[PDB]
Order: C-alpha cells, then sequence, then structure tokens
C-alpha cells in the first residue's frame, strides 16, 4: 500500500494531509508532524503542511491550478517571516533549487537564519523589500516571486522586485489579505484593484482564488511576468 501519493504539483504530496518531502530528515521547523516511511534500505520522510498557517498550503488544497514553485526552481520569497512557508518551499525546490527569504524583521530574521543553517538552498536576506537596490547584488535572476508582505503598497513592492529579478516569462504568486491593503474597502474591491495594478506592471494574472475555510477575505493570485523590451 502506497501511503503518501504525489500531488498534481511536483514536489508536493498527500498523506487528507498535505505534505512535502523533508529536506532535513529528523527535524521539525514549527512543531509540525513528520512521517517517515521505511522499506528495506530505502527511507523517505515527509512534513505536514498546515493550511491554517500557510497561505500556499491553503491555496493548494483549494484547487489552485499552478504554483510554479517546483523542483529546481529559483524562488524570491518576499515576506518570509520566521520561515514556516519558506521551509516547505525549500522542500519543494530541493537541493538544486534556491529560495531567497526576504524579511525585514530582525526577530523573525533570526529564525530564518537558524532555519537556513540546515538548508543549503535558503538564503536569508534581512532587508526591506521596498528597497531592492540594497540587496540586488545578492539575488541571481529567479524563476518565481512569492509575496506575502501584507502592506498597502505590496503590488508596487512586488513589481519593483519583478523588474529587478524576475525572468521574462517567470511567474508570481501573491497572497493578499484584503484588510491589510485597505480595511474600508470590500475584499472584492481590494482584489480587483490589486489585479488591475498588477496588469499595469506587466504582471498578468492567470488565476485567482480565496482561501476559505482557512482564512477570511484572503486571496492568492498567480500569473506570468511579460515585461516589454
Ligand atoms: N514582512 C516584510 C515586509 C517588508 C516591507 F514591507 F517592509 F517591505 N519587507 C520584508 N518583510
Amino acid at each position: 500500500n502506497v501511503m503518501v501519493e504525489p500531488h498534481r504539483h511536483e514536489g508536493v504530496f498527500i498523506c487528507d494531509a498535505l505534505v512535502t518531502k523533508n529536506l532535513v530528515p529528523g527535524e521539525s521547523v514549527y512543531g509540525e508532524k513528520r512521517v517517515s516511511i521505511s522499506e528495506g534500505d530505502d527511507k523517505i520522510e515527509y512534513r505536514a503542511w498546515n493550511p491554517f498557517r500557510s497561505k500556499l498550503a491553503a491555496a493548494i488544497l483549494g484547487g489552485v491550478d499552478q504554483i510554479h514553485i517546483k523542483p529546481g526552481a529559483k524562488v524570491l520569497y518576499l515576506g518570509a517571516a520566521s520561515g514556516t512557508t519558506v521551509s516547505h518551499v525549500s522542500d519543494i525546490v530541493g537541493p538544486d533549487g534556491l529560495v531567497y527569504a526576504v524579511e525585514f524583521s530582525h526577530r523573525s530574521g533570526r529564525d530564518l537564519i537558524n532555519l537556513a543553517k540546515k538548508r543549503t538552498n535558503i538564503i536569508p536576506v534581512i532587508e526591506d523589500a521596498r528597497h531592492p537596490h540594497k540587496y540586488r547584488m545578492l539575488i541571481a535572476m529567479v524563476d518565481v516571486i512569492f509575496a506575502d508582505v501584507a502592506q498597502p503598497d505590496q503590488t508596487r513592492i512586488v513589481a519593483l522586485n519583478a523588474h529587478t529579478f524576475l525572468r521574462n516569462g517567470g511567474h508570481f504568486v501573491i497572497s493578499i489579505k484584503a484588510n491589510c491593503i485597505d480595511s474600508t474597502a470590500s475584499a472584492e474591491a481590494v482584489f480587483a484593484s490589486e489585479v488591475k495594478k498588477m496588469q499595469q506592471e506587466n504582471m498578468k494574472p492567470q488565476e485567482q482564488l480565496t482561501l476559505e475555510p482557512y482564512e477570511r477575505d484572503h486571496a492568492v493570485v498567480v500569473g506570468v511576468y511579460r515585461p516589454p523590451p
């Protein structure tokens, strides 16, 4: 009996629990449950991915079509916090991928640094994502921008990072908590307005979804960056 099944998204798996393949067998990051399966001399460990903590896990369980975070991908993660979701992104992209974890809080940054000691594919970048000129010499061009900065001007922030770091034809995945953008607008008005602003930065949404029952008035938007020459 095969207990843990590959999900439609490469590097993701189902166990109905979402899990990723643990890049650091034997270690939990935030108290999550681990599942190690041995058979003969073979062994593989997975980590449970809580959708009540991780917007990306909520989006995957909600039926998002693409996440673009895949094995081998180079990912610029804006708003990395203490590394909860980043750790699963690191699992997904694997040893040949890369995750830049941009977080401006020094306190959260210390959690990220501890997380990255074990994970060679995480680069902690403890900086303000509004000023990418300060860290641009550390960031090789990436395949995907994941953004969870929860700021009214986050589309402008993400776009500024896209213009500096995101390859033509690469993709973005943006988490949008509506009342962190404008708490006096409806969720629909916020999401419409952010989608519109993205299109004007040549960030073209390809799908969008909300995250009930895990989060209220919280969207994830996925799309493709198609900048001019
Ligand atoms: N959580 C965050 C927020 C930001 C910001 F808004 F300051 F640019 N930069 C990095 N991490």
